């Protein structure tokens, strides 16, 4: 298991434009196209992202290219952020993946807003952090995914992603 496989489980893979669980246009492995309700706006975004005039459908290699960029961007979001970088630095590589997962789903600014959660993670108070992380819009709206990420923080193991 690693961050790529983890996010492939949590996000799925679709080769045509789809709406994610927020109702926003996406493609591939959880690649956000736009928060606009306009499908045409989403398709322009897609063409811009791929570099060609698509028909709203990409190949698996193209989806994996965007995914590889998006994972890279979630780390960039963490390492450039004064709140996220010290927590990441402090974590083992398995818990690092859980933090990348959150930033992939919610973005840098949103995960930086988990001030109290981040403090408990930096303190290595894993059960307390897990309780605090669940008191969120994130957990209520995507509970099974948040439970997997939270178990990863709580235990420092991949147990929530094995059998899947
Ligand atoms: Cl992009
Ligand atoms: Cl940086
Ligand atoms: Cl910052
Ligand atoms: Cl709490
Ligand atoms: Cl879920
Ligand atoms: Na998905
Ligand atoms: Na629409
Ligand atoms: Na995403």
């Amino acid at each position: 298991m690693n961050i790529f496989e983890m996010l492939r489980i949590d996000e799925g893979l679709r080769l045509k434009i789809y709406k994610d669980t927020e109702g926003y246009y996406h493609i591939g492995i959880g690649h956000l196209l736009t928060k606009s309700p306009s499908l045409n706006a989403a398709k322009s975004e897609l063409d811009k992202a791929i570099g060609r005039n698509t028909n709203g459908v990409i190949t698996k290699d193209e989806a994996e290219k965007l995914f590889n960029q998006d994972v890279d961007a979630a780390v960039r979001g963490i390492l450039r952020n004064a709140k996220l970088k010290p927590v990441y630095d402090s974590l083992d590589a398995v818990r690092r993946a859980a933090l990348i997962n959150m930033v992939f789903q919610m973005g840098e600014t949103g995960v930086a807003g988990f001030t109290n959660s981040l403090r408990m993670l930096q303190q290595k108070r894993w059960d307390e952090a897990a309780v605090n992380l669940a008191k969120s819009r994130w957990y209520n709206q995507t509970p099974n995914r948040a439970k997997r990420v939270i178990t990863t923080f709580r235990t420092g193991t991949w147990d929530a992603y094995k059998n899947l």
